[PDB]
């Protein structure tokens, strides 16, 4: 009777994973992150979390940072101090002894690599690069005085050559990093353990386990719009590798999807709206970067993209958000296919130059006028709004399990309980 | 659904080759999901490196998933190798998202090792750095040229300034490798669509790991590991299929442990028992000629492998090698600085201090190479096999009493 749930955005972020994650967190017994670094979820139990999973506020819930993450131990301690200063207990935290460690040379490397390009702040990329190269320092290494110093000496030998000779800049001595960072590790040691054992024990004993993806599917390093992606795998498959659990133990995957598409980046965007409709969707949907203030690009729901997400991330359940934003639009469109070089295709091209030539083939649906912001069940939707929601499910092949008609908690309507099998 | 993953549970040489050859006969699709052109067991002898095992059967679709790194020149050599021997390859499919190994990756590989080699590591590093060139880029004249220009602008600084050595001009690589792409184009497609189609229509699909679980970049003896994830979870990421579509995972274990590297090896035997196992088991590198280290079965390692690779089925191999050893041992825990533990330490300095705590079982004396059923095994050999399964938590699905195919005894059908 396995009871695990993965929650992930199906698009390029800003899908509203936050509200759904908060909900599923309440009913979880264990909550785990499985990839990424100190990237941010904004809750008021006002709190913002970066590395620590969202179950931390509940004393009884075990929170796991899996082996798939890269951890800045300094930033992690800042995040812990932040919680403690707000009266939040963190004894429920578990940190993987196999997670990789972000060190000061990763931050400098990050800056230097970014400034050399003409086409990335916290050293996450460089940490993942060291992992692939097999020179990375792991949490277990940081906890060993002799091993930490030795790997630090070996890596700085190479990193300092890179800084001094390729980038004409100062490197780091071993003593600028060693005692400072060893001490950080000592403060984290109480949480460090075999997290694969922790998770498998919880899973095998039928506990409710929630895995939280940090970025959206289209930002996946393998399956997203590479290279404008994150440096890891937020797809549900990433859970298996990122925490060390078998694929048979990941039961349900909730894909969080918005009723329309949004993008922050500048890449190809088949269903983009440049007109008054996109203006209305943007204004009503408040599609502006919360920290940057920059407007997001908006466009129609793209079911080619979402079916792609269903395949690569094994989506089983759909949470459809921001449905209210489409009110008062007489003709709604959903992209069902792409016209490319004169051919009709149903795949997301891996080549962005090909993605850029893709014109959407769309279904038109009639819109509605009623304020659906008060709606609390499918039966309360006006006919055209329900038919729109049903069509999204039908087109994507994913069963509806939640829909949202506003930003509030009570405006998330549960159609199906994803913890029960 | 009817999908199987086959993976070595140890550090290679478990004998997954026999097991893969058997499962690929009943498979309709065979797929690779990680690694590069750095594998292969003999299968008229054939050695495959990048191309999955099903290629010899015209009607079986063979897939190289998005999780691999592909040296296009090497792949064409492998294709030619097969064609020269009458083997059709129309059944091959290559991910349009697989990453491409280029000549600068090979030089970088050499330079990096000399500082402390098929460019597999450097190609995974470039993937992580998001500057990698993918199969879809290689097929695009303008894209390839542009990405090559950008990358060589950085790689040439690395080479000239850090390694005081020559780099590559764009033209040294462009025309040669674009040509290679044009020869591979016919096979290139969305392999996630291909596999999900095969899976949804109930076809038998086999995924084969390239290295053992203890060489996994996350879960193995880091840093002495491969540069990707041969664990069964690697299938989800490496081919773009959901966890729910990976139904059975066969862990291939040898009845005792072997290692090639010189790192920690808790159950290592240095005595006459080690000598007997090495000789009877032919525990030498087939290419290097070098003797492998051998030791008792280690269930601490295999329980770790069960967790991290979601093993559902056990293939136990080379059981006949343990014949004639009166007292057989299985390690079930480690004593580590006076503490008794049952996890594999993530830190190698700690693993190096692990002393085995062992169960002991009586051996057998009879030749078992002709045995074709659990019921025909001598008592103490059946007991040993059963105990391995009891201690690791993995049900027995195959066992082997010799190198030949007919000495692979099937207990359950993993495709059912
Ligand atoms: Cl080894």
């Amino acid at each position: 009777a396995m009871s695990s749930v993965v929650v992930v955005g199906t698009q390029w972020g800003d899908e509203g994973k936050g509200k759904i994650t908060d909900f599923l967190s309440e009913h979880a017994e264990v909550v785990a992150r499985y990839q990424g670094g100190n990237n941010g979820h904004t809750i008021v139990f006002k709190y913002k979390l970066h590395l620590i999973p969202s179950g931390i506020f509940y004393k009884e819930k075990i929170c796991v940072i899996g082996n798939g993450l890269v951890v800045d131990p300094k930033a992690l301690l800042e995040e812990l101090k932040y919680l403690h200063d707000r009266g939040v207990s963190t004894d429920n935290l578990r940190v993987s002894n196999r997670a990789h460690v972000i060190l000061p040379y990763h931050l400098k490397q990050d800056e230097l690599e970014e400034a050399s390009k003409g086409d990335t702040k916290k050293g996450i990329g460089p940490a993942y690069m060291d992992k692939a190269a097999r020179i990375g320092i792991r949490m277990a290494d940081l906890l060993d005085r002799e091993a930490f110093k030795e790997k630090l000496e070996q890596n700085l030998a190479q990193k300092n050559r890179l800084f001094e000779k390729m980038y004409d800049t100062e490197g780091f001595s071993v003593d600028e990093i060693f005692e400072e960072y060893f001490e950080y590790g000592q403060q984290i040691a109480q949480y460090v353990c075999d997290t694969s054992v922790v998770l498998n024990d919880a899973l095998d004993n039928n506990h409710r386990v929630l895995f939280e993806g940090a970025q959206g599917v289209m930002l996946d390093i393998d399956h997203g719009t590479y290279p404008f992606v994150t440096s890891s795998n937020p797809i549900a498959g990433g859970v298996t590798v990122g925490t060390g659990v078998g694929p048979a133990k990941v039961t349900r995957v909730v894909g969080v999807c918005k009723a329309y598409t949004s993008r922050v980046g500048d890449g190809p965007f088949p269903t983009e709206l440049h007109d008054e409709i996109g203006h209305q969707i943007r204004e009503v949907g408040r599609e502006y970067g919360t920290t940057t203030g920059r407007p997001r690009r908006v466009g129609w729901f793209d079911s080619v993209v979402v079916r792609h997400a269903r395949r690569v991330s094994g989506l089983t359940d759909l949470s459809l958000n921001s449905i209210d934003v489409l009110t008062g639009i007489p003709t709604l469109k959903i992209c069902v296919a792409y016209k490319c070089d004169g051919k009709v295709i149903d795949e997301v091209p891996a080549n962005l130059n090909i993605l850029a030539k893709c014109e959407p083939v769309c279904e038109e649906l009639p819109g509605w006028t009623e304020d659906i912001t008060g709606v609390r069940s499918l039966d309360e939707l006006p006919e055209n709004a329900r038919k729109y929601v049903e069509r999204v499910s039908e087109l994507t092949g994913i069963q509806l399990s939640m829909f949202s008609v506003g930003p509030d908690r009570n405006q998330t309507n549960i159609v199906r309980n994803v913890y029960e099998a």
